[PDB]
């Protein structure tokens, strides 16, 4: 009943992991975009999110709910076209890392929902 939390974490590292970064050519986004490369990067984004850092917030236990998770997950498609344009090849990729994460989400909805609520619920008979 502690491991709700431990349960939810390893499936969103794994929807991360065995859905997300499976997407054709969506390398570019699985790590920190690398300012050798693209030297303004960090100067057009003041947000800059990538699939790699979404693990490194799982293994903390940023997210209790796959609310926070998507945000960071959607800040990942907002920044591609923020920096690549709408019509980029980069943020159509993206836009499939996006789709496939909304895809296992709804496939897993009834279970999450359950730990979702045991989580939170967890959170409020702890501190009362
Ligand atoms: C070849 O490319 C990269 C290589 C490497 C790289 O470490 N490779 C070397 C490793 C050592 N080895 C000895 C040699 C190879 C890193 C980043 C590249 N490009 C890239 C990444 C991310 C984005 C990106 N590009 N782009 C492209 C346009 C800017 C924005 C867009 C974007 O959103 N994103 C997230």
């Amino acid at each position: 009943d502690d491991d709700d939390q431990v349960a939810f974490s390893f499936i969103l590292d794994n929807i991360v992991t065995q859905k997300m970064m499976a997407v054709p050519d969506s390398w570019p986004f699985h790590h920190p975009v690398n300012k050798k490369f693209v030297p303004d990067y960090y100067k057009v984004i003041v947000n800059p999110m990538d699939l790699e850092t979404i693990r490194k917030n799982i293994s903390k236990h940023k997210y209790q709910s796959r609310e926070s998770f998507l945000d960071d997950v959607n800040l990942i498609l907002a920044n591609s076209v923020k920096y690549n344009g709408p019509e980029s090849q980069y943020t159509k990729t993206a836009q499939e890392i996006v789709n496939v994460c909304y895809q296992t989400l709804t496939e897993y909805d009834e279970h999450l929902t359950q730990l979702e609520k045991d989580i939170c619920t967890a959170k409020e008979a702890a501190l009362e």
